[PDB]
């Protein structure tokens, strides 16, 4: 049924673009030249960040008064706001994956709950390079060295992912490939608390076929790509528990009685 | 049917299965023939308590897995000293298995040592799975069987080193893999490239790309019904990591709780900034 897989690939790609504003393609051009011609505001140091707040006016996160008086905190604060946006973008895409909405409600919640981080890192890679990462709509670009520049637990917190980004992007996958790759991550049957694994596994099984095919056609040239891709999930889990430990440390910091609530 | 290029890969599969057998005494075929009690000559002595723990050392072979030492007042540790030496032995075998992997000895010496460094544990847990069933694991090479419940009780930290294993084992054994499969898979594992500090990474990838192809053909030929087993097996590699990680974690605590216990240079050198 290799007529079914190619149609399931298109559907997911179609849905991936509707649910996600900044594609991997759009993101790439901006890290190179066909910037539309409208280049991104490079945040390279303190004064570039400060000035950043009003030019790119990512004053969605930065608004809130009583707090924003210690730079790196206002930035982490940022990474959180956008992550919350993304999680609703992921949830929506998810609901586009055939069979998902038909699963036991709890499991949908459960698969989403345990799979959004793996998916946020995966796409964060679509938007970063060895030296930097696109922020807010693609308007900005925060430097890698400026990130290590942050002090306390912040200094290195992003550096883990930069290393993961390089390796992952070396695979040179495009959105066409990522849409399917993301459907697989969600349909993971080893998520704790699941109640009906058979359905989920069957779905991922059909997704893994559609991906294997996608990769063969999209990259005849590259051998065993499918295999190196599945192997990356090992990095992702490992990267996701670590980030989960730094959270632990920042919780040796002081960071409203309705903000932490949402998050 | 079998195109020239594919036939070239079957050769590889048969060469590793051959080197695998020749390097590992207790294969999965033997281990299952023991665990599934299809025998009256291959019956293991079960250890599910101190009593039989005492019975076991008397009954089954034991040229001191736990070397020179009078009964170090605690079983949970005796088991561990033995469960330690046993691993150093596996790295030995695994190291010999590697050498047979085509192109592996032809690599920068420094890289060989690193491919193992990271690959040795992911492999020990893969194979240890062959010696397990939901209820326990074989010891002494089939001669004994230590029940999963006895272990889980050992004590304070010591009763926590084995759950992850049984946890993986039952899920991994679920794939129903056989020796000729494991041999190729374990070769892939060693031949990573995604391993840290690997000086020359390219050559590693060219060898793995091959091992991965061999595994792909093998699994399809050996499991015509197993839909996407190739993939399902590759994902299991992530479980392999959490197990290793979590272990390292447990070991450090243990490196503080028990001041008189000894690791092993080799075991420590793997963990040495792992
Ligand atoms: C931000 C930090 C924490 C996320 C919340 C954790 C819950 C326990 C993350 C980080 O540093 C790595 C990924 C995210 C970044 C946020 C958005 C990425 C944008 C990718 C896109 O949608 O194109
Ligand atoms: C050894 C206990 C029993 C194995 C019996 C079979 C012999 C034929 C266990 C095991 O397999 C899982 C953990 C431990 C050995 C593994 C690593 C040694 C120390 C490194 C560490 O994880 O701390």
């Amino acid at each position: 049924e290799s007529a079914d897989l190619r149609a399931l690939a298109k559907h997911l790609y179609d849905s991936y673009i509707k649910s996600f504003p900044l594609t991997k393609a759009k993101a790439r051009a901006i890290l190179t030249g066909k910037t539309t011609d409208k280049s991104p505001f490079v945040i390279y140091d303190m004064n570039s960040l400060m000035m950043g707040e009003d030019k790119i006016k990512f004053k969605h996160i930065t608004p809130l008064q009583e707090q924003s008086k210690e730079v790196a905190i206002r930035i982490f604060q940022g990474c959180q706001f956008r992550s919350v946006e993304a999680v609703q973008e992921i949830t929506e895409y998810a609901k586009s994956i055939p069979g998902f909405v038909n699963l036991d409600l709890n499991d949908q919640v459960t698969l989403l709950k345990y799979g959004v981080h793996e998916i946020i890192y995966t796409m964060l890679a679509s938007l970063m390079n060895k030296d930097g990462v696109l922020i807010s709509e693609g308007q900005g670009f925060m430097t890698r060295e400026f990130l290590k520049s942050l002090r306390k637990p912040f200094g290195d917190f992003m550096e883990p992912k930069f290393e993961f980004a390089v390796k992952f992007n070396a695979l040179e996958l495009d959105d066409s490939d990522l849409a399917i790759f993301i459907a697989v991550i969600i349909l993971s049957g080893d998520r704790p608390g699941l109640l009906n694994v058979k359905p989920i596994e069957d779905i991922q099984d059909n997704l893994l076929q559609a991906l294997e095919l996608q990769l063969k056609l999209n990259h005849p040239e590259s051998s065993q790509l499918f295999a190196k891709l599945l192997q990356k999930m090992t990095d992702l889990r490992q990267i996701v528990t670590e980030h989960v430990q730094l959270l632990q440390v920042i919780k040796k910091t002081e960071t409203h009685p309705l903000l932490q609530e949402i998050y």
